[PDB]
């Protein structure tokens, strides 16, 4: 009974990159996960995101999800998803089952940094020697 | 016999971050390894370095070791080390046993970039919802 919450009345979510969701019917997944975007998922990733329920439009709960990101990055699409308690159509969901996936995109500043990221210099060092 | 070379007559070395040295008397180690410096070893690392034997000063062979580095980085001290064939005092060394360790330091540009690396922005996204 308590692990059953009406999704539309859940006020807020705090989702972490190193914690898993709760589940029963489905497999646990990261509470926060990069899934694409113009910058991709292989390098910088936020560790936490804060979501607030902004109301209900007749179809979906409206989530505003924010976090501090390095200046080179922003979110593309973000998607919140929870485990409906009885089924996927249930309006109640399993407590703790919500997660977020995001596309990570470059900002305008990020794309300039990317343009310049390849710059290198030939550096010579006169090495010591160690006998072994 | 062939795996025995006089170190002073070895013309050049090409050392790779993902290959191990040869050894007998000692354990194999990475041909190229970061060991300290003002930037440290946890992030960017060169993958290869090219060393040329620049002569003999009466004590040590003089190695000049160079590679292309990202503009934010340079080498602090670098040290070449090979496995002497019979002992640590042997002037012949085991073929393939040479490696290099380096300190990785920030350049002047690197330190400015580091100064600014922490800059962030609060980014809000209005998330879609996915039923499951």
């Amino acid at each position: 009974d308590p692990d059953r919450m009406l999704l539309r009345d859940v006020k807020a979510l705090t989702l972490h990159y190193d914690r898993y969701t709760t589940s029963r019917r489905l497999d646990p997944i990261p509470q926060l996960k990069c899934v694409g975007g113009t910058a991709g998922c292989d390098s910088y990733t936020p560790k936490v995101i804060q979501c607030q329920n902004k109301g209900w439009d007749g179809y979906d709960v409206q989530w505003e999800c924010k976090t501090d990101l390095d200046i080179a990055y922003k979110f593309g699409k973000t998607v919140v998803s929870c485990e409906g308690y009885e089924s996927s159509e249930d309006q109640y969901v399993l407590r703790g089952s919500c997660g977020l996936e995001y596309n990570l995109d470059y900002t305008e500043l990020g794309l300039q940094k990317l343009k310049e990221s390849g710059k290198q210099h030939g550096f010579a060092s006169f090495s010591d020697y160690y006998y072994k």
